[PDB]
């Protein structure tokens, strides 16, 4: 059972500049209250994002992405593509794909859930910004309700599960 878990503008950015382009402290909170215990995959440029503190994420089983034979990752285990990441040695209840805009696409097909936390931030999207995957037909979803964050961004989260 696979889960995707991203954090989207409303113009669909994931990603700009090797970062998360606005600061929303309550995604932070969510997205660590559904991934703390569980396994989380991401592509290698995603681990290379991470802040030094969450450089393996704590409390988390890391998986790192990459086509780099011998790559290590300290604090992480390093698999040579998503089927590799999805096929543990040691089996987990729940696996969370965490990004980047790679890795969102390989997974996918693979998944069953995304939980998306929609940001209203005004951000034209860039030529080499990353964007979120678009969920068609064969997914359906709830909506939370707009919520203002402490700093300022109105925020909601959305739940999809495969139909
Ligand atoms: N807003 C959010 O929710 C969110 C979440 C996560 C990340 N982000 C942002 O998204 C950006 C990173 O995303 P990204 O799309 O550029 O990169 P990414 O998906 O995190 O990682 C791409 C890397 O994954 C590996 N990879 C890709 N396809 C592969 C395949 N078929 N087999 C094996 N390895 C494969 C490659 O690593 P090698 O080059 O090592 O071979 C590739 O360079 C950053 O700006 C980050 O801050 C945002
Ligand atoms: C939070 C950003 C985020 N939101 C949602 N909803 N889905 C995601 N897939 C996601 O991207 C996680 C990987 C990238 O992560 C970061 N990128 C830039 C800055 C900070 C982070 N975080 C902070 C929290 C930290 C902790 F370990 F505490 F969880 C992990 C690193
Ligand atoms: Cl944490």
């Amino acid at each position: 059972s696979v889960g995707l878990i991203w954090a989207q503008s409303t113009s669909g950015v994931i990603g700009r500049d090797g970062g998360i382009p606005w600061r929303l402290p309550e995604d932070l909170a969510h997205f660590k209250r559904l991934t703390m215990g569980h396994t989380v995959v991401m592509g290698r440029r995603t681990w290379d994002s991470l802040p030094a503190a969450h450089r393996p994420l704590p409390g988390r089983r890391n998986v790192v992405v990459t086509r780099q034979t011998g790559l290590v990752a300290h604090g992480a285990q390093v698999v040579g593509s998503l089927e590799q990441a999805l096929c543990p040695a040691e089996p987990d209840a729940a696996t969370w794909v965490i990004g980047g805009a790679q890795i969102y696409a390989l997974a996918l097909p693979l998944a069953n859930r995304c939980e998306v936390t929609e940001v209203d931030v005004d951000l034209p999207p860039e030529d080499e910004d990353a964007l979120a995957p678009v969920l068609d037909q064969t997914w359906a979803g709830t909506s939370g309700e707009w919520l203002v964050s402490r700093s300022g961004l109105r925020y909601r989260m959305h739940s999809y599960r495969r139909l």
